[PDB]
């Protein structure tokens, strides 16, 4: 662990605090409650929902769902969460070395399949058994209430806090979850590549940063590594499915439109 993979690997750490609002620290203290008395509002039934609703009033009839079923209303607001994290994870892929350099159909072919598979790595942060964060941890909505929503939408988040609950489990922090979300993007993978190589060169400097910062910080956990490559399979696996059932939910939902800039992604995706 020389002293450049030190700094390569806290000006990522870095990137990552400073494009990310919510972190693993923040959201680990809100939901421990050890440094406030004043809970988030907790949104376990429809009740609860429209309460907290009536906070952005404004933008659900602005965009013509205030009268729309709770499914759709829930689901139109969870993309936008997705376009800002989108939008946080390009800059953040501005400080991975030489992820600037490649060519500008790369770039975007290493994000189109890359966010979706870091942003349920990193949304792990902001769940428990119980629920998640929402609102930059000002809500906690529940794990049931999202089972309890009718078919298929309850189908969308448990798969998610599935993945979560394993994932936590490795107990990583901000530090290593940076290094982890920048080897997402820099899979030589990704169908659709023109400069195979450049790719190739950048990730395994990443991902050598990523192996030794492991070792160090999680000395005890010898094979953490590994684990986070079989993460990084299982999260593949796990976007591939969603992208799916965001299909068949636009397809089959009449109320429940796509994003323009979600759409560019999912398209010709898998
Ligand atoms: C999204 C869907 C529903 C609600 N709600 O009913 O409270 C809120 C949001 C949301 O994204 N709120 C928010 C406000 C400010 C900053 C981030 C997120
Ligand atoms: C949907 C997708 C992602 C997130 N997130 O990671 O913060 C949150 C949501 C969501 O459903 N937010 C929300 C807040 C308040 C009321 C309803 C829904
Ligand atoms: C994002 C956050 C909140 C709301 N809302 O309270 O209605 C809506 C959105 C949003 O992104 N709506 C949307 C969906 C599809 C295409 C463009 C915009």
């Amino acid at each position: 662990m020389t002293a450049d993979l030190k700094s390569l690997a806290k000006r990522i750490y870095e990137a990552y605090l400073k494009n990310f609002n919510m972190n693993k620290v923040k959201a680990r203290v809100i939901l421990s409650g050890k440094a406030s008395n004043n809970p988030p509002f907790v949104i376990h039934d429809m009740e609860t929902l429209c309460m907290a609703e009536k906070t952005l009033v404004a933008k659900l009839v602005a965009n013509g769902i205030q009268n729309k079923e709770a499914e759709v209303r829930i689901f139109h607001c969870c993309q936008c969460t997705s376009v800002e994290t989108v939008t946080e994870l390009t800059e953040f892929a501005k400080a991975i070395p030489g992820f600037a350099n490649l060519d500008l159909n790369d770039q975007v072919t290493l994000l189109k399949y890359g966010v979706y598979e870091a942003i349920f790595a990193m949304l792990s942060s902001v769940m428990n058994k119980d629920g998640m964060l929402v609102a930059y941890g000002n809500g906690f909505i529940t794990r049931e209430f999202l089972k309890s929503l009718r078919k298929p939408f309850c189908d969308i988040m448990e798969p998610k806090f599935d993945f979560a609950m394993k994932f936590n489990a490795l107990e990583l922090d901000d530090s290593d979850i940076s290094l982890f979300v920048a080897a997402i993007i820099c899979c030589g993978d990704r169908p659709g590549l023109l400069n195979v190589g450049h790719i190739e060169k950048m990730q395994e400097g990443i991902v050598h940063v990523l192996r030794l910062h492991l070792q160090s910080n999680h000395p005890d956990d010898i094979f953490l590594f590994p684990k986070l490559l079989q993460k990084m399979a299982d999260l593949r696996q796990l976007v591939t499915e969603h992208a799916q059932l965001v299909q068949i939910i636009k397809k089959t939902e009449s109320d429940a439109a796509l994003h323009p800039l979600l759409q560019e992604i999912y398209r010709d995706m898998y």
